[PDB]
Parts: structure tokens; C-alpha cells; sequence
């Protein structure tokens, strides 16, 4: 891409350069321009790289007596558009409102320049290649500059509220996308105060958002709570206290297929959760996770533990039955094996774990019908990505219901190696009850600090380690290549030395020292070194990493265990049926205020 | 209780909507309200939900107007309060002083409204619940919303300063119970200036204590420092250094039955601990631990420790013989078996055991009969609960007298297990001879800290540790129920695999490799897998998490253990008899000043 907008602002500059006209245009050399205009035979149509025309070039550099004398010329290039790939439709007025400067919008609107000019080109749209989104309006881009008098300007010449892009942001929608959100609250207030003249803060875009539920997602939160002056009525105040009534029409979002707290906690920016620290949110999310949150998600959490405890003590009781081959070889130690099917079901015990792993399978079915839906409903790379929502708790609780159910395809069809996605299947399982803590504030931010540490300094010590691993492992296996296995077996075979210097750099199993034999000198010399380099030195530093990236990464963790609540209450209220969770807040017709619901908030001041 | 008082705010807003008098009222529509005010058909003793009526309405959004027109048209609406479960006593007045406005004061105290109206509702009620507890009458509300002219208003118009609410309180009680401390300090001025026309100051509450206990409990220090303001005499002042001579009849409190430094010490309060490191308490506090705290606690812990040598000796010397019943099976290694009674005790060294064994029996029951009228005393929330006061130490001080009383039973009748409580009582009463630690300044704070990583950090790893050993557990027994449990026996069944995996987490014992065998393949992997994410990363990341946490708790154990040692000196002060602890301070009735103890300062300043 860069090369391609650098090659279009050089031959921008090129023929700005080599065209005489865009050039004094450029410089503001009035004499020449004097010459230029007079001269019938100039043609005045002439266009640059891009197609920009050369009021385009007076508007660029603020050249306001070359803009001014070039309509006094031609009045009908205040008409005529860039034209290429980049600027598709970049006016004179574009340039001129960018540049913020009274007389020369004044002068293009008293030439007759079109207000609804959309500027379709590739540097005007949302993208991470430009720096800037202001829209493809004038009125946007007055709007997104911050000047009252522009935007008064062209009000008063035209430009229709209810404009909208290529993505269908009205110019609310950009307003809230900017930075500097109390210099756009402003401008958000001049646009509201001209809106009366349906409503445009209840229009979506094409990708559905209002500008409520786009000020949710971006986590603009000056903009949330400007915006939450207009749906809140102070009841009463009371001495230091006061009791003031919220709505939560646009927040709660019941009718909606998708809600506002939905796209806030399912939402790529790290500014957004703090939608969920805002007044009128706080509270609604901190009833609705005490109320009905916490008691539905501590019986769901027991309901999986005891499913966990059914599943362990059916791989625990597995058919087994002795060995028929003969052995008649050293080193085996293998003295069962796995039953067949016509002899797996013969008796009482092996009756309940029937219907114990029944009752498994079943459970597994019923994971696999609740969570492929929501693969299928949100994006799956959000929905495995979000730490919030539970990603990798959701991958490895689909790996699980995986291997259960390869399992029972390898109970029915007898073959063998039903061991190891039993062994899979317990540890992905077990490690899946841990999604249930965060509903906890003793286990929460503890399990989101650990898989920030499995996405974090594992890997790289992993790959630092496997490094060591490989040399040390190599080193290890060719200097007991020429001794007796018998004697000392750590390092006996490739694979032997490999899983044996990895337990040797976690301290796990002692060194390998038989002092009733010589061993080789050399091996004491690269176990100086290993013992040094490995467990002295790239260990403890393991520690220090992570107790420097701790104190680091604790605030976050602390924010967003209160953002994972909210998901999970978000993610309760949809998953399971409407009569365990009533509406939340009060019912306004109840008390005549017309089919609304509000949320009470008393606080307390001075 | 939030629903109940939302559904009292929007029904008590709907009768002020439905009622046009009240409505009126509410938003001062002046030209109606003299419209209906003219009406004789309307009732003006109308109420709303919880029974206010008109003159509450415009006394609630400052209407002076309004208010003072509903006078003119009804006098006798100054003498009715609400009457409902909310507010059962809240009349004008008590809006109208919190509110803020002299004229609606002096208004309705003309028209001859009570002052000594009780606002006795449940939203006037020092509860959790209530965001404020101004208390009941119109005096407690002006000295807590600050404004001195009311208040004086109020005084000329009676408000008698010995008026307590339902829990008994004082207006001086509620301004302690108070924020904004220095604003309040004020008023307690006033009021105090006001009291000399018996002291309230001296005075309870249903709970039995005085303002100073409550300042003292409450934890505020400012107004600590300030009632000692009037407790203190400057004896003299030369150069940079001065001797003020502190009243310890407040502080010391010899002959009440609660003194006032037991209710600092155990009080649920952070800030109450506070109260001990001001100047006239930190120094009496220090001559109390100095001069006869520190060597009775030392001759107290040298006395424990001298009787856990002897019951540990006792346990050692246990009468054991030889088992008579034979064994004729493998695994068993038990050799000896407990002897019966009547040849327990048959030889000399028999006979020292058994005076140890009475020792250690008259030793239990000495530490039960000073510790369970200490449990009878004081709350037994508050008695296990407190870490300044000692709670796990005194929960399993507890359990080791009942575990060695439960070792006497078993003594005196002749069943076999003796061997687990005595194995449960060695462990905790050598865990509870750390009580002792507290009274050095080397070990205090330590113990402080490993008592809350106790209750910390330990819990939550237990818990993310427990979920890692059950899952690992199921895995390493199932990939080895298949082999022979002669060669590798770490999970041959699932409590000799759970207790394996236990000690694999910590990295106690070595990992199980028999290198004369093939062990199976899914071993090493779900073993590279255990040793990755248990002893690599959560092992390393509690070390982390510990260290991230000892910075931040640091304070608080250094700030806890001088609030125990404080705790410690009251102990032992009302423990002991009272000739080993003569009377602090300074008498004064021997050098003329009254029968009053003072205590000493010489400071130094500039």
C-alpha cells in the first residue's frame, strides 16, 4: 500500500510542478497568476495526478486570493471533483474545511459548489493505512475539525443531517469514532440542537450499530456519559443525597437480537469494558450478576463438577482384562488390556459405568449443541480470541466433547488405544472446570494472570528452553553413547536423553550419578555447564520474569475480572430461558411513565 | 431491600404525579397553586404513598414559595409527618434542615412545627442499607449537614442536646459517626458550648459507650485529637521542648468493666488501630509493654514452650510393646501396637510419663478454662475473626486441648487410634506457640504475613491446584493401570496417584522413571504437559504472586503488629492478677490534683 500512496503524492508533486498554473496556484505568485488567467488560450480544465484541478492546490496550501481569482475565472471549477483512484470524489470544498479558514468556504459556497459531494476515495475511508476518518461529507468533516462556524455555514447552505457513507456512519457515528471526545461533545450538541428539524441517534449503520451502541463498542466513556444526560431524570436531591431514575431502553436492549452489553464485552478494543464501570451500567450488571448471576453460575459450576467426578470415575473403572499374548520379552510391563465390547457389559459394576458413561456421552452431545451455535452466531476468531468471553476454555471444552465422543466411536468399533483420549479427554476436562472461576473475586483475576502466562513468558521460555533441550539433550546422549546403558539408562537412546535433560531442567528427577562406576569426565564438565546455565541461571530468571511481569499486568487483570462477569451474566441471560431471568430494572407503566423500564441509582455527594 | 425501596420512590413519585396539589408543589407552578389554595373543596391533608404531604413535597425541591403559601392556606401541616414503613416520623422540618435554607426553617418553626419530632423510618436507621445516618431529630441533621446558623436557630427554638434516637445516640455520637471530621469538629465545639446550660460527654448509648469509646472505636482520630484537647494541661514550655501532663481516666479506664483500649483493639474497624499511635495512647502503651508486657509475655512464652518440650517428650516415650498378632502378609510393616492400660503404666520411667502425661492433662485444662470464658465474653465471631486479637492462634490452641483431652479418653479406655490425635496435637500446639512470636519486632510482622498467605494466596492456589492434581491424577492413573505396579507404583491405584501427583506438583519427589523398563508413551507426553503448566508455570507464579502481594501488604502488617502488641498488653493486663500490674500513670492525689492518673509528655519542637 505505501508505496503505492508514496508513487501518488510524488506524481501529485510532479505535475503540481510541471503544470505552471498549479504551481503559482501552489506558491501564491499573484503577477503570474495575473498573466496566466488573463491568457485565453490557458486551459483551465487541466487536472494533476490525480485529477485535482488547481482551485484543489489553492485550497491545499490556503492560497485564499489564488483560490478567489481562480473563480473569478471559472466559476465551475468549485464543480468538478478529483478523479482517480485515491480521491474519488475530494472536492475544493474538502480541502477547504480541512483547512479551517472562513473566507474560502464562503467563496466556494457563493460559487455554487455542491454541499452532498461524497468523497469515495480509498484515503477517506475507515482503514488502518490512513491516519484520519472524517467521512466522505463536508458536513463530517466540519463536524470531525471541531469549527462551529463552518458547520453553521454550511447548515445554513444545505447539508442534509441524515447523510451517510460507504459504511453508513452518520456524522454522530464519526463524531463519537474521533479522538478528543470533550472538543467533539460539543459538535455532537450543535448537531443534536440542528436534528430536530424518526431520529438520527436511532439509525444504524450497515454493520447495525447506533451511536449508542457504537460509543459501547469504541469505549469512548465521555461520550457514553454525555450521552446518558439525555436518558436520565433526576427524581429528587435530599440534603448530600440524590435519587435519579436511568433508562435503560437503549443499555438493557431486551427486543433486540443483539444488545448493547453484548457488543460492549464482545468488543476488539481494550477501552470498551470501561462501558462497564459507567453509572448507569455498573449497578444494572452488579444486580443482575448478584441476583441472578452468581446462584445460576455457582449450579452450573457445581452441575459440570459432579459431570467431572461421573466422567473420572468411569475412566477410573474402565473395562480391563489380563493379558492373552505371552510376554517372553524384557523391559514389558504391559499386564491388561482393553476389553471387548460383547465383554465390556457382563455384570452389575459394569452396568452402572453404562450408564454412567451414558450419562457422559449425553453430557457431551448437550456441550457440543450449546456451543456450536455460539461458534457459529458471533465470529469464531472473536469468539476463540476474547479473553473475556472465555476462548480458550471454550477451544479446549470442544477438544473435550471431541475426544468423548472419538471415544465412544472406539468403544463401539473395538480398536485399540482408548487411553490416550481418555488421558486427554481428564486433563482438557479438568482444566475446563477452571472457566467456572471466574465468578469468584479469589479465583478470577488468579486465572486470567495464568493464561495470560501460557499466551506470555511460556513461550518464550519454551522455545529458550527447547533450545537448551536439543543441545544439552544431544550433548547428553553422545557421551553415554559408548557406556553401558545398564548403569546409567537417562541418556540411552535420543528420546531417553531428550525427555530426561527436560526433566533435568526443571530440577524434577535427580542428576545421574552411579558411584559405584566411573563415569565419563566429560559428563561432569557439560553438567557444570547445564546445571550453571539452565537451572541456575534461565530458571530463576523464568521467576523474576514473571514476578516483574506480574505488578505489570495486575491492573489489567484486575479491570478486566470485572469485565468477565459481565460476559458471563451477558452470556447467562441469553443462553438459558426467559421465566429464570426476568427483566431487569422497573417496569415504568406499573407507574405511569409509558412502557419504559429505568434503573434507580441514589448516590451521595458533597 | 433495593427493590422494596425502589418500588417506595416510584410510588411515592407516581402520588405526586396523580395528586395536582403535590405536582404543583413540586414544580412551584405558583398561579395554580393559588388557584387550588383559593378552593375550599380541596382537601389539603392529602397524602402521597408514604403519607407526606404537600408541605414535604415543597420542602424536597426548595419551594420557599410553595411552602410558605401551603402555611398561609394550612398552618397545621407544619405538625403531621409521613406515616408510613420508610419514613414513620420524617416531618418538614427534617427536609427542610437538610435542605439547606434558613428562610423554610424560620418559617416552619414560626408556624409552630415540633423540634423534637423522632424521624424513627427505616431510611433514618444507621443500617448498611442507608447511604447516611444523620439520626433522628432536627438538632442530629443540622450538626450533620454542618450549618451552624440552623442549628443555633434550632436551639432558640428548643431542641434539648440530651436527646438520644433508637439506638441510643447522642447528637455528639452522630457527629463522631460522621465523615468530613474537621467540618465536624465545629459543630462539636458549638455543641459543647451549648451543653453547659451530668456531661453528655459521659453519657451511653444502648451499646454502653461514651462519645470517647466511640471516637476510640469508630477509629476517627482527628476528633480523638480533639477531645484530647480538653483532657491535656501544658505543665510548662522551655526552648524548643515542652511537658503537657494527659488525663488517662478517659483512656485507661481502671474500674469500668469495658475499657476503652479493648474496645479499640477489637473493634471490626481498619482505622480504629489508628487510635493507638496517637500521643496520649502510644506512649502509655509503650510503658505498659515495656515495663511489664514484654517480660510476662516472654516468661509466659517461655513457660508454653518448656510445656510443649514435656508433651512432646511424653509423645515420644508412648508405651508401645510388640504385635502379638502375626502378620503372614506382604506390605505390612507395622511392628508394635499400642499397650493396654494396666500395662501402661508398670516401670519408673512409666511413672515419669505418667506425671508428664498429668502435666500435659492439667496443662489442657488450665489453657480451657482461660480460653473458653475468654470465647463466652466476647463475641465469638470477633474472638476467632481478629488478627490483632489472635483468632486462628486461639481456634487451634482450642483444638489442641480438646485433641489432648480426646487423647485422655482414649487412655482411660482402651481403644486403638491414639497415634492421629497425638499427631494432629504435636502439629498444633507447635503452630500455636507462633502466638508468641508477636512480641518481638523480628518475628511479629512475619507471622502477620505468613498468616495472610494463610488466608490469601494459599487458598486460591489450593484451589487452582487441586483442579490441576484431580485432572493429572485421573491421566497418570489410567496411562499406568494397564502395567505392572511392581515396577512403577507412584499410580497404581487413585490415592497413591493423587498423593503422587500431589508431590509431583511441589517437585518433592523425583518424577517415576524406570529406565530397566518401557514405560508407555502417553506417560512422558502428559508428563511434559504436567511438568510445563504445574511445576514450570503455577508453581513459579504463586512465588510471583506472593511477591507482588508482600510489597502491597507490607504497610498493613507493619501498621498490624504494633496494634497487637497493644492487644497483648490488654490481654495480659486483665488476665493476670492485679498485683503483678500496678495502676498506670501518675497519681495524682499525691501531689494534690483530685484522685485523677495522668500520664506524662515531654515533647520537643520548632
Amino acid at each position: 500500500w505505501e508505496q503505492y500512496r508514496d508513487r501518488v503524492n510524488m506524481l501529485q508533486q510532479e505535475r503540481i510542478r510541471d503544470s505552471p498554473l498549479l504551481q503559482a496556484a501552489k506558491e501564491n505568485d499573484l503577477r503570474l497568476l495575473k498573466i496566466l488567467l488573463l491568457n485565453q488560450s490557458c486551459d483551465f480544465q487541466q487536472r494533476g495526478a490525480v485529477g485535482e484541478t488547481a482551485l484543489h492546490v489553492a485550497a491545499l496550501y490556503d492560497n485564499l486570493e489564488a483560490a478567489t481569482l481562480l473563480m473569478e475565472a471559472a466559476p465551475e471549477l468549485a464543480k468538478e471533483p478529483a478523479l482517480c483512484e485515491p480521491f474519488v470524489g475530494q472536492t475544493a470544498l474538502h480541502i477547504a474545511v480541512m483547512n479551517q479558514n472562513l473566507n474560502l468556504v464562503r467563496a466556494l459556497l457563493a460559487r455554487g459548489a455542491s454541499v452532498s459531494a461524497r468523497a469515495t476515495g480509498a484515503a477517506f475511508r475507515r482503514s488502518p493505512h490512513n491516519l484520519i476518518y472524517y467521512g466522505e461529507h463536508p458536513l463530517s468533516f466540519a463536524a470531525c475539525v471541531g469549527s462551529e462556524e463552518i458547520v453553521r455555514l454550511l447548515i445554513e447552505h444545505g447539508a442534509d443531517i441524515r447523510a451517510q457513507d460507504s459504511l453508513g456512519n452518520t456524522v454522530l457515528h464519526i463524531l463519537i469514532l474521533q479522538p478528543n471526545k470533550t472538543f467533539a461533545c460539543q459538535m455532537y450538541n450543535l448537531l443534536l440542537s440542528y436534528d430536530e428539524h424518526q431520529s438520527l441517534e436511532l439509525v444504524p449503520n450497515h454493520q447495525g450499530l447506533t451511536p449508542f451502541k457504537l460509543a459501547g463498542v469504541e469505549g469512548n466513556t465521555v461520550m457514553f456519559q454525555h450521552l446518558m444526560q439525555k436518558r436520565k431524570h433526576v427524581q429528587w436531591t435530599c440534603g448530600p443525597l440524590t435519587s435519579t431514575l436511568y433508562d435503560l431502553t437503549e443499555i438493557d436492549s431486551w427486543g433486540e437480537e443483539l444488545s448493547f452489553l453484548e457488543l460492549v464485552v464482545s468488543s476488539k478494543k481494550r477501552e470498551a469494558r470501561q462501558i462497564l464501570e459507567q453509572t448507569p451500567v455498573k449497578e444494572l450488571v452488579s444486580f443482575k450478576w448478584k441476583k441472578y448471576g452468581r446462584p445460576y453460575f455457582c449450579v452450573l459450576a457445581s452441575l459440570y463438577i459432579l459431570y467431572m467426578i461421573c466422567f473420572t470415575t468411569c475412566c477410573i473403572y474402565r473395562p480391563l482384562k489380563l493379558r492373552d499374548d505371552n510376554r517372553t520379552d524384557p523391559r514389558d510391563i504391559t499386564i491388561l488390556q482393553q476389553k471387548l465390547l460383547q465383554e465390556a457389559y457382563v455384570t452389575h459394576q459394569d452396568n452402572i459405568r453404562l450408564v454412567g458413561e451414558l450419562v457422559t456421552v449425553t453430557g457431551a452431545v448437550i456441550i457440543l449443541l450449546l456451543e456450536i451455535p455460539d461458534i457459529f452466531r458471533v465470529g469464531a476468531s472473536r469468539y476463540f480470541g476474547q479473553t473475556i468471553l472465555g476462548g480458550p476454555f471454550h477451544v479446549i471444552i470442544i477438544t473435550y466433547a471431541s475426544l468423548v465422543l472419538l471415544t465412544m466411536v472406539m468403544r463401539l468399533t473395538n480398536m485399540n488405544g482408548e487411553v490416550v483420549p481418555l488421558s486427554f479427554a481428564l486433563v482438557l476436562g479438568w482444566c475446563s472446570v477452571m472457566y467456572f472461576a471466574r465468578g469468584f473475586q479469589m479465583l478470577g483475576p488468579f486465572t486470567i494472570m495464568i493464561q495470560k502466562m501460557i499466551f506470555g513468558d511460556l513461550m518464550r521460555f519454551c522455545w529458550l528452553m527447547a533450545v537448551v533441550i536439543l543441545g544439552f539433550a544431544s550433548a547428553f546422549h553422545i557421551t553415554f553413547q559408548t557406556e553401558d546403558p545398564n548403569n546409567l539408562g537417562e541418556f540411552s537412546d535420543y528420546p531417553t536423553a531428550l525427555f530426561s535433560t527436560f526433566e533435568l531442567f526443571l530440577t524434577i528427577i535427580d542428576g545421574p550419578a552411579n558411584y559405584s562406576v566411573d563415569l565419563p569426565f566429560m559428563y561432569c564438565i557439560t553438567y557444570a555447564a547445564f546445571a550453571i546455565i539452565a537451572t541456575l541461571l534461565m530458571l530463576n530468571l523464568f521467576i523474576a520474569m514473571m514476578g516483574d511481569t506480574h505488578w505489570r499486568v495486575a491492573q489489567e487483570r484486575d479491570e478486566l475480572w470485572r469485565a468477565q462477569v459481565v460476559a458471563t451474566t451477558v452470556m447467562l441471560e441469553r443462553k438459558m430461558p426467559r421465566f429464570l431471568w426476568p427483566r431487569s430494572g422497573i417496569c415504568g407503566y406499573e407507574y405511569g411513565l409509558g412502557d419504559r423500564w429505568f434503573l434507580r441509582v441514589e448516590n451521595h455527594h458533597d
